[PDB]
RNA sequence: GGAAGAGUUCUCUUUUCUUUUUAACAAACCACACCCUGAAAUCGGUUUAUCCGGAGCUAGGGUAUGGUGUUUGGAA
């Protein structure tokens, strides 16, 4: 519950990218400090943007939800397997 | 409509009826899937029938598939 507020914080606040090819240019200039990615993506997926993660030293969380729970904490009526968090602006998601 | 012949026709009737072809094959060219830039809702594009889009839309540039069509050759 905290950690969905502080999301929503920083998609008024920080600066986002919200799909998955977005997220692999972020994570290869580095900038993109944290990622989230839904439960329902494909392992596939998962462990390149993982691998990616790893390589550009970034923070990455699983968000439990599948892709349209990830899409309607988001606020947005799109779904977003991927997404990018790269400043956490008035939100404090990058500490916690 | 054009042409050819056969009509009909005191007169009317540019009119009545009939015909007017290009094969297989071989050449050059002629539009659905995908790629590249792109990051989108103030929702856009769009079917006769709303379908798709951060699993990347509209837009721009490409790639391939050529159903076909164009020009001939065959062929007068």
């Amino acid at each position: 519950d905290t950690i969905n507020s502080k999301l929503a914080l920083t998609m008024k606040s920080g600066k986002y990218v919200l799909g998955y090819k977005s997220t692999l240019k972020t994570l290869r200039s580095g900038k993109a400090k944290l990622i989230l990615i839904a439960a329902n993506a494909p392992p596939l997926r998962k462990s390149e943007l993982e691998y990616y993660a790893m390589l550009s030293r970034c923070s990455v969380h699983h968000y439990s939800g599948n892709n349209i729970d990830l899409g309607t904490a988001c606020g947005k009526l799109f779904r977003v397997g991927v997404l990018a968090v790269i400043d956490a602006g008035d939100s404090d998601i990058l500490a916690a």
